């Protein structure tokens, strides 16, 4: 069972570190549930963005393995092309021997300069990894190095410490209740069904159903547009002069919880969860379109709430009130 800390970087992003080579040159990585590729930058890279993080350099590296397999990936925001390699990469305290990963050769754009992660390390189906790439979590099963085909993450609150993906392990300090298993809708990113969104016992937002992906990698909570305008006028939230979604603090002791039913089981958001305060709201209309309809993204805003289980022997997600 291996423990790989995260660090809570301002509620918004949680990664950990990560060592790729012999002997290990070390990376912050974003560990994302809504993609399955693993990469860095690399001395191969003349991006900015490449510039102003580590670069794996694979000639001081007595165990990588070079492939002739280019790669691109386009994420919400930023994007990368490289070449895939081999090499060993330490992770939660497990040497996944054998890892393909990119090497960055382009990282355009301002969002992943100004990132203080050097890569990412998708944790999602092998389907939707680019160039068919093996994402980690598979090839750690594929080796044996896990007992168990499942992952749990832990994410904490408030800025503060003890962030965890823990990997072939569930760990019920972290959470209360009893696990609920939400089975996997479309395999691909960690993809559910989403009965209601509901407040004060109304429905505002998905009547009939919608689906969403669980992802670590996302900050926010965010749907479609419309149906998110009407969410944000429903706790009072307005966008400012600096696009904003400005909503008054004193709302977070007088507002309802928002509640979201997920395989017949309500899950509630306090405001205290879904109004950020330093106040903002935790929406962010995003439109997602795919085959199975517009995606939902439950980010780290409901992880937070909710301690998840990510079963790869079952394909199912399970979740249970953090402790
Ligand atoms: C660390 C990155 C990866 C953060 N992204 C989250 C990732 O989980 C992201 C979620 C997503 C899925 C599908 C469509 C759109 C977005 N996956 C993603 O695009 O996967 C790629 C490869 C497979 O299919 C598409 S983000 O959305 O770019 C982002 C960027 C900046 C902010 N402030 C918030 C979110």
């Amino acid at each position: 069972i291996g423990d790989e800390p995260l660090e809570n970087y301002l509620d918004t992003e949680y990664f950990g570190t990560i060592g790729i080579g012999t002997p290990a040159q070390d990376f912050t990585v974003i560990f994302d549930t809504g993609s399955s590729n693993l990469w860095v930058p690399s001395v191969y890279c003349s991006s900015l963005a490449c510039s102003d993080h580590n670069q794996f350099n694979p000639d001081d590296s007595s165990t990588f393995e070079a492939t002739s397999q280019e790669l691109s990936i386009t994420y919400g925001t930023g994007s990368m092309t490289g070449i895939l390699g081999y090499d060993t990469v330490q992770v939660g305290g497990i040497s996944d021997t054998n890892q393909i990963f990119g090497l960055s050769e382009t990282e355009p754009g301002s969002f992943l300069y100004y990132a203080p992660f050097d890569g990412i390390l998708g944790l999602a189906y092998p389907s939707i990894s680019a160039s068919g790439a093996t994402p980690v979590f598979d090839n750690l099963w594929d080796q044996g190095l896990v007992s168990q085909d499942l992952f749990s993450v832990y994410l904490s609150s408030n800025d503060d410490s003890g962030s965890v993906v823990l990997l072939g392990g569930i760990d019920s300090s972290y959470y209360t209740g009893s696990l609920n298993w939400v089975p996997v809708s479309v395999e691909g990113y960690w993809q559910i069904t989403l009965d209601s969104i509901t407040m004060d016992g109304e429905t505002i937002a998905c009547s009939g159903g919608c689906q969403a992906i669980v992802d670590t990698g996302t900050s926010l909570l965010t749907g479609p547009t419309s149906a998110i305008a009407n969410i944000q006028s429903d706790i009072g939230a307005s966008e400012n002069s600096d696009g904003e979604m400005v909503i008054s603090c004193s709302s977070i002791d007088s507002l309802p919880d928002i509640v979201f039913t997920i395989n017949g089981v309500q899950y509630p958001l306090s405001p205290s969860a879904y109004i950020l305060q330093d106040c903002t709201s935790g929406f962010e209309g995003m439109d997602v379109p795919t085959s199975s309809g517009e995606l939902w993204i439950l980010g780290d805003v409901f992880i937070r709430q909710y301690y998840t289980v990510f079963d790869r022997a079952n394909n199912k997600v399970g979740l249970a009130p953090v402790a």
